[PDB]
């Protein structure tokens, strides 16, 4: 029951209030459209998107930013403080920290050249947070595509049509080193790289990462356009060039009969992927949400109200 027009009469302008932290934030920190979008997905994922990842450790519950996933790896919570301060003094008491997050993601695609849509509203926020359900739930760069396929399926994203399209998500955004070390120089306990990656593009990224290299060194995860949202993701995959173990096995798994032909469709085609990314966008903005009364409206993101 979630609506595109949840705020038109109580809040109509929260989306340009958001577009705008953005853009004044993008002036000196481009990746943060990509780390917003990233913190929906993570914030989706554990519980639905209730703004669980949000708070801030209590004596009661641990953070989700102490989960694996997120520590030292999720980025942009003070501009999602900024953006609610900005919310709360233009219509207090009135828009969700769940639904900021949400327009935030999808204004962060749309500003990055990404398709334009209006997500559904009416989000409220959780009293607490799940730091084990999200080391459960966020699914790992070393999985394989029958993992990734069960990680999605365990939060309600059955369709590998969600699969291949919000991992069109690394059309932009940056990857530690850490988490490609294995492909560069010991896959699966071989102490050799990846036999699916291209054997030239492994020796730049073994230029970027090389061992005994700092592993939180960043590399783009689209060698074509790093901080353009377009469907260039789904080409570098075709050529063997997908960055983490989960990209390039939507194309190269042996289980990959089912993802093969959407990652062809979305490489041929930026419309086909564009309408696909605003359609699983829009179902993981609807994992299992607080509504009405449930829950309630977050005044500081980072802890619930008192
Ligand atoms: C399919 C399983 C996925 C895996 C295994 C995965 C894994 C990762 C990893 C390892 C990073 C780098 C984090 C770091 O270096 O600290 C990353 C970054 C990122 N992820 Fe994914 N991710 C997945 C799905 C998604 C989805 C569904 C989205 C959004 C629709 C997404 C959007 C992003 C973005 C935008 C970044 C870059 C963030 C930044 O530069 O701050 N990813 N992901
Ligand atoms: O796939 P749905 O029915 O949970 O939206
Ligand atoms: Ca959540
Ligand atoms: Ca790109």
């Amino acid at each position: 029951q979630l609506t595109p027009t949840f705020y038109d009469n109580s809040c109509p302008n929260v989306s340009n209030i958001v577009r705008d932290t953005i853009v004044n934030e993008l002036r000196s920190d481009p990746r943060i459209a990509a780390s917003i979008l990233r913190l929906h997905f993570h914030d989706c994922f554990v519980n639905g998107c209730d703004a669980s990842i949000l708070l801030d450790n209590t004596t009661s519950f641990r953070t989700e930013k102490d989960a694996f996933g997120n520590a030292n790896s999720a980025r942009g919570f003070p501009v999602i403080d900024r953006m609610k301060a900005a919310v709360e003094s233009a219509c207090p008491r009135t828009v969700s920290c769940a639904d900021l997050l949400t327009i935030a993601a999808q204004q962060s695609v749309t500003l990055a050249g990404g398709p334009s849509w209006r997500v559904p509203l009416g989000r409220r926020d959780s009293l607490q947070a799940f730091l084990d359900l999200a080391n459960a739930n966020l699914p790992a760069p070393f999985f394989t595509l029958p993992q990734l396929k069960d990680s999605f399926r365990n939060v309600g994203l059955n369709r590998s049509s969600d699969l291949v399209a919000l991992s069109g998500g690394h059309t932009f955004g940056k990857n530690q080193c850490r988490f490609i070390m294995d492909r560069l120089y010991n896959f699966s306990n071989t102490g050799l790289p990846d036999p699916t990656l291209n054997t030239t593009y492994l020796q730049t990224l073994r230029g970027l990462c090389p061992l005994n290299g700092n592993l939180s060194a960043l590399v783009d995860f689209d060698l074509r356009t790093p901080t353009i949202f377009d469907n260039k993701y789904y080409v570098n995959l075709e050529e063997q060039k997908g960055l983490i173990q989960s990209d390039q096995e939507l194309f190269s798994s042996p289980n990959a009969t089912d993802t093969i032909p959407l990652v062809r469709s979305f490489a041929n085609s930026t419309q086909t992927f564009f309408n696909a990314f605003v359609e699983a966008m829009d179902r993981m903005g609807n994992i299992t949400p607080l509504t009405g009364t449930q829950g309630q409206i977050r005044l500081n993101c980072r802890v619930v109200n008192s």
